[PDB]
């Protein structure tokens, strides 16, 4: 369209996602599937949302938390996944 309504953070969110994703590849050796699951979630999420402030909010939250709590990374991974489950563009249920 023209504007979502607030500032957009597409590049930031993309990056933040990668920042978190790469991070996951570093701490989720037990769950290398988590990145694909993350990627999937994000990829299948709403591009508007991925470019929206909310994802920035969510992302900035989890990344910052994840670096402090790489044990809670799954919390954050699961969060973002839930987030992406929540704000998917063309979902189904999953």
């Amino acid at each position: 369209g023209s504007h979502m309504g607030k500032k957009c953070y597409k590049l930031e969110n993309e990056k933040l996602f990668e920042e978190f994703l790469e991070l996951c590849k570093m701490q989720t050796a037990d769950h290398p599937e988590v990145v694909p699951f993350l990627y999937n979630r994000q990829q299948r999420a709403h591009s508007l949302f991925l470019a929206s402030a909310e994802f920035c909010n969510i992302l900035s939250r989890v990344l910052s938390r994840a670096r402090s709590r790489p044990a809670k990374l799954y919390v954050y991974i699961n969060e973002l996944c839930t987030v992406l489950k929540a704000h998917s563009a063309k979902k189904k249920l999953n």
